[PDB]
């Protein structure tokens, strides 16, 4: 039998842009992501689906019937984070005794008086509202990891249509250390004011999409959506100084456990004299990344540092893994392929022959063991399954998706790694960023009209699993690949 | 919501030679069906998919684990057949006092005497493990309805073999009225000695389907599979009057509801100008049989008599539905038409864009309503829905299967029907016949080298139905069409 | 490039039965076949389509049409056949000096004097028309190969229905050695009187389909369809016979060649250690055969005789071929696998990723190969390439067919075997036995209700063939598979 | 029979950026769209294939055979395009007495001493290998339509970089005046040296792709990709103008008739309620823009005017037609719908139901009967079907798609609507823009390798057309929609 540490929890992941909004007086209209998918040239681009997040779960007023259902699925763990908009939708007026030329950001200082005159500028209501919703959570004896931030900036750090026009004098985003220094002073004042009711912290969420994203993959219509290579390492170098500087700032005010959560794929071999691409993949990817806030060792420029205000910033790290990316080696460096993980064709059949879903993506339990022990052989830091999960309305494949990546994250406990958690992406369907709400990724279904929630098969095996905590001997046979015959090709 | 009445209960449906053999012991060698599937020329012909029974379920010997995952599942009903060949597996003495030249079967007499001396030919071991069977059956709550027999005849009764050749100076199973005579005295004896274990009885499982596949639909691989329009109504007439002799029989030792179970379908009109093609499909279908044994109309030869010897024989009547039929009026009478209901495409779509199961049914759950009601409104007996499910081993459509026919007989039952229980085809996968084992019908996937049992995803949905006798809002989802998009086409 | 030799010959084959009617006054009743597909039971249980050759493309009527276009097309060869039950429709005496209990016929006395006996019991208007048509296909200058029969036998001859229900007392086929006897002299009849017309004669086509379906594979819908493997035997050693009289028969009026024609398939190991497995495959399906009526080794009873009047009866061999058959070794036998030839999905894909035609059969030109070299390293008789097709009413599959098909045979020839034609399987659609219309093979598509013919692309690519009498530089990409991406799964 | 006007006229049309290079010598460098396609940023973000135009058909070194096969295919009239930037590759001296802040440009000055001393700066070589090229096609007995811009742009009037990086300080094609002036002397000047080749004019191709894809729908790849309404506008206002000065440009040196290619769809309503719909989207898609070039009607900032410099310059209309586009009305105005089309699936089947193409087209051929007799009954201006075509690289849908569109032509004259041609999108594959090698539109297959040309079945069928003047009876068959049965779904 496949049965977990007694200490480990089963639980589930949320976004609160993505969930929030829905019901009546939930609208938040100042994030940069609000505007981008209001756009209107964006939608006549079809960068972003034309759906709205006014139109999502109501998780913001339907909280605790999320809560209620997740208790009656026995989950233990909830990981949630809080909208920086919502508590500071109005401008901070400029701070002092701060350079925005300096390159780097070394540190900021957070004490109980800026604290205090920080909190006098927050929007009490919001902040009084998210305190009902984690009491809610608490109450019910789900443990809590809060997560600072999921993406949207407040417009007042970042008109991303400003930026997507190449006007860079304006509210820039990541592109500006103005966003690092008040991102580490928001962590610290959320910490401050919520620390009595969170388990663990995380500072942000998958900050590689979005420098990736919003920089460089400008198809996926991501905010800013402005394509040069040299402003997204600049984005990528500020958000890894805003996570080091905001993990000191809750350093200041709490004592729990600090760590991120980081978009992740199972880099394989094309052949088997591929290695050498799989490692190229994983340190443009992974490591980079990682050495940075873990090692201290970064690349400012064109030179090879160690920033000693970086080095040890993180306890523990968060794994978001949804399927592999496949490399062959290309003289030069490396290329990932068409036709495999992420790239393949919606509701059909990689160039393997593995189901994909209704995302287009490859069904690929193994990368997630790949990826675990990764991690684990080299900073040996213990870590959570942040994310796992699959879109599919029809939940035809979500039953063997679930029991099988479960069964991996057992498999990388038994070869050693420390992973104290597993949160399959989403208790209920929510929105997809820019694809809009076709893309449902939840274990129950929601009726957008109603806002009603329904049961999928696969949330009474996930039941089974977290009340048992174990792949009990009856849902065995789901550690297997989803029969591709009645599927289509 | 949707609640059932209190009386109502949730179980399923089994058969012997299906399900019983498999474990060690458990061998029965003498039935036509088992020297039909064991037949070198019927192989080679493809007539059958040599799978062979003896490596089955094994329920024979597993029946306790089989019965305690039910009670896990909630169901309170179960309905089973005894096999006529594991208790007579010998040939009986010719009875005298009988000529086998005479058409009709008016009455067979039946007396202790008579049961006192069949019993010294009985198989004691068979009916002592049966019994077993059934005690542990009922020992956990379970209501039981026994059903005499389920297709597979005493080899001493029936050669089919010899009868596929054209040659019928032999045993020659439903075309001699010594079949007739036999049954009688069986289902006498087994109510006479399993009367103590038994709520409700069952003469026979689908009749229609025996003399139909077997004499003309000879594609499907059924004994003797002797194509003949003129045997296959001496069939039928022979096995009408089987059942009535055999409801006396038992009404002679038991004071319990006997009724039938049948093979339906739910007969659609291509256009609205073909409503008169429809129902006389339901005459030549459906109407004509249980006119014969309710009413006592039945046609011998080619006179349209009245025998009183028939009439009033049924107390109850067992609805076997799986999907709809479509016709349409043409030359002469009415066309079944291909490409809808039972004549689609496997693992794809009917012509109307509706899901197909891995046996090319058409998935058509208002089809179940329509029988239901039809029935009722036309001889006012209540009913069991005895028989419904699909071959699905990926799950896909099952969820969606099962809770959108459960609503129907709801639906059905608020119309004013009488139906007093929902029994899914089968708990396990099983030996489906000619089709052998690849057609999987069952709630628990059966892994038929260990013999172990497995819950899919919709046998947990099924405990939700069961457990609390209705279809929960949190599932109400699943009263829908399996969405086609993602399967195959 | 591919050229083929000068004097090779591409044109098409065709069937009377398939083909002939369809035109007023081309009703032909007197046939087993005719019966056989107009049996109301057979219809009912679904063993024939329910078209009627009375409905068919109407060569009998529109030759010249079908001809002027083979000439515009630039075929130079044809192969059809007279139908014997329009030669003769009613009965012959019984013959004088023949015992129907003799398992051998070594020999039928033919002379002037039996030739013009027999002449007066002739259809002249049937025989007059038959030459009309050759003629008009000879002054067209097409070579022209005369077939003396291709399954239906007229109906004094064989009551399928008959011995399908297990009665033979009455007119049993190649069941009787009576239709043996006949055989030769009709082969002789019309030998004497088309001579002047034929260029080479077959006796035959595809003689074990005709036993192999019609008394094992009764799935087919093939007449008597009666289940033996007995009789199946018996019937083949009667038609080897036949043959051998046939040849007999036929030169004794002629010098021209004269061969058969078969149904062939090449035989594919699954595994690399199938290789035995092939071999018996071969051995059962094709040499058995072949070395009967060419070495004369046959087997009667169950003795290996070797008997005169069989020996060197055989000028070359008509290749029938449409795809491979993948077989695998089983304990001391072997067993042919579903997923693979001829046992495929309809317009899918093969277990190997190859695409299906509408019948149901994988693309596998490689297999033309391989069973022309078989037969030219094992007898080294020359032989033509008497059938080749694929039944496409779009066409998507044809072009690629046709081209690489007919490279696989270019191939064959620098391999050194002698194949003096290629007849691709049809000019035009026509009734596919018990499948009916609904199967098209032609190069022109057939519009049933005006009777008018349609140029389907690829019968512009065979033009292009026909006329260079090489594939062409322009169509040389065609000699691949079919992509399979666009077709259906 | 569907049998054209004895001088209208069957060929195809070519672009040269898409079909030129190729062969050794070939390379041009200096175009916005040979950067485009090779910048790093792009083709890390996914905008561009990868593949790149050097890798071409080589018509530039191969068109002789080219030109060779439409010869042997019948095709009589040919619109190819020459590459403004192989004529001026070097940049040109600053217009004195031209102000660039002007929004009009009402005039250019042409007259021969311009000419002459333009010519001077011309690059010879490549003049004069265009000559041969158009020579050789001429000297075949084609009809010559000469298009003087097909997209790519000199670099020195457009760096397409800089531009998608929001810095508009450079050349910035469309975008400024100085392009509309040179544009006016290049199309004059290409004029005056080949007149004595050409038998009509084309100022531009698409143009309203150009300024649309360009600024609007950015994700499809096309330079500069800045996503902007109001620049978008400026760009048709100045391509407006463009046109209607080197209208007067060529007309100056020139008889010959001068029209314009515009990229066409039928725009459908989705419910018989959407009919005001459709008469929007023509508005906004097509009337606008002509009614500017014919009607001398224009918006130029938000003033509703009518320019006499821009009446009446336009002799004829080429018609570019590949599928319809669906539309709803919708409060305000209308929307385009997915599923419909140009945004089908690839490989698959429509909402309606209808096959698509490699590229996701829907199959429409009555939309160009619409298109038609729509800009006929409108301007009555004579016109030719530019292009027509399909993705099909497998040729599954290219004959029904030929066969279907040619006969919609046909009907369209019969309404009286003066079309003169049809020109099928491409002889052979090439180079789909941002798309690169794998959209196939080609009658005849290009080996990217060899370079070597293939007939495709279709090629075969126009060739019928061409050669006959007409829809032949035998493949008339080809006007229905191709079988989607077989065909992915």
């Amino acid at each position: 039998m496949y049965s977990f540490p007694n200490s480990f929890r089963f639980g589930w992941s949320q976004a609160g842009f993505q969930s929030e909004m829905g019901t009546p007086g939930s609208e938040d209209l100042n994030t940069d992501w609000y505007k981008w998918v209001h756009d209107p040239e964006n939608m006549a681009a079809g960068l972003v689906s034309g759906d709205l997040p006014e139109n999502g779960p109501g998780y913001w007023g339907n909280y605790k019937t999320f809560h209620n259902n997740a208790q009656k699925m026995g989950l233990k763990i909830a990981r949630l984070n809080s909208e920086w908009s919502r508590q500071f939708p109005n401008p901070l007026p400029r701070p002092q005794n701060f350079d925005e030329s300096k390159q780097d950001v070394t540190e900021v200082e957070i004490n109980e008086n800026e604290l205090k005159r920080l909190d006098e500028y927050a929007n009490k209501d919001a902040l009084n509202h998210y305190r009902e919703i984690f009491k809610d959570l608490k109450s019910r004896g789900l443990y809590f990891i809060q997560n600072m931030y999921h993406w949207p900036l407040p417009l007042w750090l970042h008109d991303p249509i400003r930026v997507r026009r190449g006007d860079f004098t304006g509210p820039s985003g990541w592109l500006s250390t103005r966003t690092v220094y008040e991102f580490a002073r928001f962590s610290a004042y959320t910490a401050w004011k919520f620390d009595d009711l969170v388990d663990e912290y995380s500072t942000m969420n998958e900050p590689n999409v979005v420098g990736g994203l919003g920089y460089v993959g400008v198809k996926s219509g991501f905010p800013p959506g402005y394509l040069s290579f040299e402003l997204s390492r600049r984005a990528m170098y500020n958000i890894i100084q805003a996570h080091a500087r905001a993990y000191d700032g809750i350093k200041s005010v709490s004592k729990k456990p600090v760590g991120i959560i980081y978009a992740n794929s199972s880099f394989q071999p094309l052949t088997d004299k591929d290695m050498e691409a799989v490692e190229m993949a994983e340190n443009d990817n992974r490591w980079w990344f990682f050495d940075a806030i873990i090692r201290g060792e970064i690349t400012r420029g064109n030179e090879k540092i160690v920033r000693d205000d970086l080095k040890g910033r993180l306890d523990w790290i968060g794994v978001n893994y949804y399927t592999r990316t496949v490399v062959k080696r290309t003289g030069k460096g490396y290329v990932s392929l068409g036709g495999y993980g992420h790239g393949c064709e919606r509701n059909s059949v990689s160039l393997a022959g593995l189901p994909t879903s209704d995302f287009g993506w490859e069904f690929f339990p193994e990368g997630l063991y790949d990826v675990l022990t990764k991690y684990w052989n080299r900073y040996h830091l213990y870590m959570y399954v942040t994310e796992n999960g699959i879109a599919d309305d029809a939940d035809y494949q979500r039953p063997y998706y679930l029991v099988s990546h479960v069964y991996q994250v057992h498999r990388a406990i038994n070869s050693g790694a420390d992973v104290r958690g597993y949160l399959h992406w989403s208790l209920a369907d929510n929105y997809e960023w820019a694809s809009g709400f076709s893309m449902r990724f939840g274990l129950l279904k929601v009726d957008y009209n109603t806002k009603r929630l329904y049961w999928r098969p696969s949330s009474l095996v996930y039941r089974e699993i977290a009340t048992n905590g174990a792949i009990t001997d009856e849902i065995e046979h789901l550690n297997s690949v989803p029969p591709v015959k009645p599927l289509r090709h």
